[PDB]
């Protein structure tokens, strides 16, 4: 009867569900974190460069930034090897021990043109210069300083093979200038001095990139490093960093022939429900119409295919075209080739999420629960459209926050970051130490009221409007009895 | 029909709402924070002055305070420029790079007269001296020390152009004495030594101000600095600081002619509803009477006008009268001219808040929500007058806290600060580390009971008295069905 | 009618309530905290004694303890004065500036007798010595070391004028030995060297006290210092400290003649309701019987009288008998004379607490609230006797905690401290960082379950059993309608 | 009547309950913690070895690990004695003062064989070497380096008397190599240099153990030390530590003859209910069937017996066979002999837990509570089987977390650790500082939704489905009235 068509479609998913759980552990090993954490804490937190305590994370002046380069990464990457002996002049070194350095770092940068901003008429004698915020129309393509080599010659975004980048305050694209690093300590050390001497950080500097990347021999894993040091147009500094691990070559002779052969099974397996599912979509137009459970049944397929192509289609031929392209003393473009990885990694996962809530309807046939799932199903039609009312007053304080503290407390800063903090307080966590220090009459009265209302309103609408309906429907499933 | 008069009044507000959202982003840029954070962490947290770790925030002795002045700000403000060359003897320098120093710092101070307090009769031989807490009748106008220059000559509050100030423990007004700083490092460095040598910090010193201010060339922004170092009458020290950014000249040739021309639209736009709304106020006396929604409809106008004048009326002619007044080597009074800014900034924002809850009644016409808004509308008549009962027992622990821990734990300190902590614990956050260390039999028994009752009473009254009414009214809107 | 007898009794309390609110602010000023915080952070957190970072709070070895004495307090108390000149050989100094040192410190100590514990028979050759935990029957009165001066001669508890003390692990009484400090730096510095040389800290040392005290000239306030450094019988060290501020002389010529004259009014005012209230107690035996509101009406009087005598009766004649007793170069006993202050301070406050909940019944006559106070009045008869059921399972985890983590995590430590942590987690706060590090299979499974049940049981019993009754009684006050 | 058989069985448990409460305090004293905390903070947090701040907990490089051994523990264990005199050449020393060192430390280690992993074909010329993750089939038994002494000769797991170990990433068994330490500072110091010189840490090193142990003369307590320093296969380092206190000799002449004589009473007392309880189990098969209260009545016995034997049966003859076995200059195996202690300690406690909830049914006969216990008894039949639905969506985010942040934030790391964090956030505690820094578009949207749903779903199902039933049953016990 049905049970054959019940389990058969289940048996697919029931078997299909284990497939990805393999990929999880399989495509990404569990200790991968302790790869970063090391690789992280090497180049971030640990200047001994002097008694100076300030690490990468804590940084202000530009000259420190110099002392950072030539004082840490310069000693981070370029330095001796395990035996100290046996004369390696071809691969001269890597960091230490179990990780391989490949290529050579690339320093990328932006700048904005002189007098891009007109000082108000009054001060025009008082001070000569102005450099305003970074923007496309404000970007500077003009050649610069003593013009020799690359970093003294502007280049187009498309000229380099690199892409744009997100960043925190201002998004950046292409390069104003760049310098690829030498593979030897000395010359790298030799440039930086010769590099500082010309001072291309003078003013108006905005984006500053440092890009190298490395390989792990042991578990094969392949990781990239982008250090972006922003400069606000107001004179400060914002440090930031991005560490992305990646597996490049898809084939590990041990476990992958199980995985990759199951990989092709996966894209085949969905190809089944690709067409199988559309048949009801084309044949029954309104039968699937107006079902949230069903309206979500498509999304899993929507996303999966996106993942499907981009891995092979985008990134497979990539992997090929780097062989000697990637290995030579020259530095590859590889970053953008991993751009999709992050793009992929999450959207790989996001699907996996929904895959469970698929089973949510199915294999719970048993108790009154199956009915008592309709209970929770009933509520939202009130609340799903209701939550605005709260969320309206919820944005209230949010925007009330920005305008008030936004110039002093950090946590609020933008509006996009300060929307969260008024969550993080509801669960609780506290900058309230320095809220007073911000504005004595306000920070109290904002906070005091907010925790009062929001934490005593969330009570109100939710719980009751939760409570009632269930009491009704559980009594309603009693009033069919 | 109505829909014409419905949308027309809406279209005003519906358009009016976007107007201010412009001002928000427009009148204050988003990165303004990263202006302070730099400008902050320069003069606060970062002595290298010796291996001494203690920054401004962590400070005790008076001689450190000296080592602070001549050791940090002295090197904070007065120091070299980007090229190090090209001979600037007119503007000799600013801090670094992208921020301009203007004027010159001013050190302001208070003191209290000798023997202002009568030691009890017994000890009168034991010790000679007494200086009691700062207060007006206890203030000292008497000339002091070797009398030369300004800071050895008292001045009246009105004599100087400055105003009073809030501060934490004691509010302060005017000046006992003052010294304007030199614009050169050396002479500033030269004074302080000559300044210490006379030791005008001897004892009884209470308020100590340091005031300079600076300008930002790049985005035009104009910021002021008040460092107040209090001295308790018990011998300690309280550091504190105030950083206020400001835009002064109202005209940025780029975006402002959009903003300022929309500014005049704004004050015009309210002028519409200024009179339009009073017509019903004068004609219908009792028709608007007794409506909370309507009773709040006035407040938005009440505040806005306050903001309206004070910006132009108070502060516009200000901006004018500083041109060469502000630029010359002499230091301006500008602080009070920004006093209203903070006064303004918030009260600008507070309105914006209410502007949303205006729409709260209007554009939700749709679901039973519009009715289900009457639900939440029903509750408070019980609770709004009820919340005292809690709040009564709520102050209980509060005042129970002060009398008990108030002499040992900091967090409680005053009553005004300790009213909050018994919130900050309900959401949760913890000094409970050192609560035991305060009083072993109490700190437990206060805390233990409090979290018990308050966190199990807030349950009680709220949720039920929330729950019921909705169950009734939702059934009442069912019992009109 | 009643309103005359209604307000008259009220007018007493209604006026009486303000009386104590004066005492609060009056008997204890608001800035008193910033007295300690200074006076605290001088002798606790701030060795510069070398580059060694370890302060008082962080301490291990005994020799550090030596370097603490002679390296900090030795420089804490004994050191120069404001002018550095004018030859004070009578009062040679105080700390700095605004606080007076009086008397001279006293070092007090305990020790336990040799071989107080019998090592098991096997090891008896392996190692010679044993010293067990401190206890009365294990206490050592035997004279000790080279016997000269005080600290080499035992003394009885009663011989010294001092009392016992609480402390954390073991309570202590009297003295094994003691040394009063010199008033001069040098000799104090001279002893300690001569003191170390004899090494009376050898082993078995348990309690170590350091006691001096100081006076504040300015606001008159009088503070005492007890530093107890425990030694566990296992070789460690436990630092601890006690700072008690006090006002001694009851008369400040300015504000006290208002306060003290109102003080005598207070003890008179209660003397009114002392007898006035007993009349109904004697005449009506069962009329007051079985009323919680009334059953609490006595407690306020119970405690107040306790406070009444002990201030004058215990501590007034004290204040007198210290005049030249307290001032002379010899050190007074004053500590115990302040013992009652803390004993008093709280029990002064605890009353004040209840004084509000007195008004709780009275001046709320108005809304249905007065009836709706009976609502909350109804609940507890279920819950007040119920809370055991939870509290039973609540102790469960508590004692489950001790036996499990108690030997590794600090936070649990005793049972008396670990009863709190399972609150502090419910509100939330976290050692959960090192819970895993303690026991990997447990710390999770304890924690995981606990937050599950306890935080999902507190839901259960409370809210519903809260909700229902009110829904009933509010409907019951509706069913009298 | 019943009351005789009611109390008699009670009187057993009612008396039995106190028995174990003795064991708690008795078998483990309260200050035992302050034994560890000292003994802990000696060898963990406190290098002065140079100005280098990095302690054991904060560690990266291998050479630091060397500087750790020879720089801390080398000075931790081996160093002078109280008198500095009286010539102890037999027991040469212990740490300090009140703790005895016995035996001598043992360094244990693992390694993995060369070329255990085949580098992909392409790079095979690029780099020569590979060492993959530790596993049994990947373990290396091959002899190593210059082969002399123990640590240059492999040994089997069974050859040594030691057992395997848990550890965090990889579990370890037996030894690749080992070296017992000398009892003298010098020779221990002498080896390490000679030890480093051979460099047996070269690469592929995984597990590194250091094992010594010590005795406490004073309270008799006997503690063991295992320091495991893991090496990831990716080049990092993971420090970790295990401190286990233990009492070995069961007889303390003072209090134990009360305890141990009550110990034999205990195992006798259960032997009563061992058989007494089985009689109803054999005679009534279905009468006990299907009672949760009764279904739990067996577990207490199930576990207790497990504890019963293993203490005497496993560990008693152990204690005997160490007398001169344990004392001699040679180092004993004692660790595994304490392996059961931890195994025992918890499972000793876990029983004690359930012992209370035994009384939960009994001595509450009194109020409607006894009936109102059936109320809470009613709920779970809905919820106990329900909690999956939540817990399903609960794992959702959990696994959604791993795949997303798992490569950057530490807190998530494995799946087994990241299941907790989504609790620790619900109660609240925050890495949300660096969540943004991980993935800007995700970390918000994960977090934002999660706190929304999970914290607004836990509301939903729980409270109502809690509320209703009680309202029904309390009305149902009213509808039997
Ligand atoms: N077999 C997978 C584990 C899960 C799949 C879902 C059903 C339960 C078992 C697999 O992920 C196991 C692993 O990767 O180690
Ligand atoms: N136009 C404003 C954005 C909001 C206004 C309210 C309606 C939705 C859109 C403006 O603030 C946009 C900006 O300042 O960038
Ligand atoms: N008059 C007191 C303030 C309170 C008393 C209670 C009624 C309201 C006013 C007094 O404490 C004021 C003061 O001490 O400053
Ligand atoms: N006699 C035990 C105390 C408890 C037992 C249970 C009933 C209440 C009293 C014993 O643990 C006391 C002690 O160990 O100090
Ligand atoms: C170009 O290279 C020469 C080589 O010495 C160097 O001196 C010069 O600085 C470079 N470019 C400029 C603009 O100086
Ligand atoms: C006044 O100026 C002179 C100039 O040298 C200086 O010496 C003196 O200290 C100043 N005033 C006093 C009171 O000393
Ligand atoms: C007693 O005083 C003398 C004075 O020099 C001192 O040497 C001695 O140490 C003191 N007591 C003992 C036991 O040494
Ligand atoms: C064996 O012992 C000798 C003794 O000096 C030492 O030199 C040698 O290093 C040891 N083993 C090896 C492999 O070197
Ligand atoms: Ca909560
Ligand atoms: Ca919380
Ligand atoms: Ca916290
Ligand atoms: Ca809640
Ligand atoms: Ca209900």
């Amino acid at each position: 009867k049905y049970l054959k068509s019940v389990l058969r479609e289940l048996v697919t998913y029931l078997l299909f569900l284990i497939v990805l759980c393999i990929l999880t552990y399989g495509m990404m090993s569990s200790n991968v974190y302790y790869y970063t954490r090391m690789m992280s804490q090497l180049f971030l937190d640990t200047p001994v460069s002097k008694t100076e305590k300030t690490n990468f994370k804590t940084l202000s002046s530009m000259e420190d930034f110099w002392k950072f380069t030539e004082g840490s990464l310069l000693d981070g990457l370029y330095w001796k090897m395990q035996p100290s002996n046996q004369t390696e002049a071809d691969n001269r070194s890597f960091i230490f021990y179990e990780n391989l350095l490949l290529g050579v770092p690339r320093i990328r940068q932006l700048r904005v043109r002189n007098g891009s901003c007109s000082i108000p008429q009054d001060l025009r004698d008082e001070i000569k210069e102005c450099y305003d915020v970074y923007s496309v129309s404000s970007e500077d393509r003009a050649p610069f300083g003593p013009r020799n080599g690359t970093a003294w010659i502007y280049t187009s975004e498309k000229d380099l093979n690199g892409s744009s980048h997100w960043g925190i305050i201002a998004t950046y694209s292409g390069a104003g200038y760049y310098l690829d690093l030498s593979r030897t300590r000395e010359e790298t050390a030799a440039q930086v001095a010769s590099l500082k001497k010309n001072v291309w950080l003078d003013r108006g500097t905005r984006a500053t990139f440092i890009d190298f990347s490395v390989y792990n021999a042991n578990i094969n894993l392949f990781c990239v490093v982008r250090l972006l040091v922003e400069f606000p147009a107001t004179g400060g500094v914002i440090p930031s960093w991005q560490f992305q691990p990646l597996k490049l070559i898809r084939y590990v002779t041990t476990f992958d022939f199980f995985l990759a052969a199951c990989e092709i099974i996966f894209c085949f397996f969905i190809f089944y429900y690709v067409v199988e599912e559309i048949l009801e979509i084309r044949i029954h137009k309104l039968h699937y119409f107006r079902s949230f459970w069903n309206c979500l049944d498509v999304v899993i397929v929507v996303l999966s295919v996106v993942a499907i192509g981009i891995n092979i289609y985008r990134t497979s031929n990539v992997e090929v075209l780097l062989q000697f392209l990637e290995d030579q003393n020259t530095f590859p473009n590889f970053e953008h080739l991993a751009y999709w990885q992050i793009q992929f990694n999450n959207i790989a996962a996001v699907t996996v999420f929904f895959v469970w809530i698929k089973l949510f309807k199915f294999i719970n046939f048993n108790r009154t629960m199956s009915q008592l799932s309709t209970t929770m199903s009933r509520c939202a039609k009130d609340l799903f459209g209701f939550a605005i009312m709260f969320f309206i007053i919820f944005l209230a304080y949010a925007q009330l926050a920005y305008l008030v503290f936004g110039t002093q407390v950090d946590d609020f800063s933008t509006f996009q970051e300060c929307i969260f903090t008024q969550f993080r307080i509801i669960l609780g966590d506290i900058n309230f130490a320095e809220i007073e220090e911000a504005n004595r009459v306000l920070g109290p009265i904002y906070f005091t009221t907010f925790v009062f209302f929001m934490f005593f309103i969330l009570l109100n609408m939710f719980l009751a409007i939760i409570n009632d309906t269930y009491s009704e429907v559980k009594s309603d499933l009693a009033q069919q009895k």
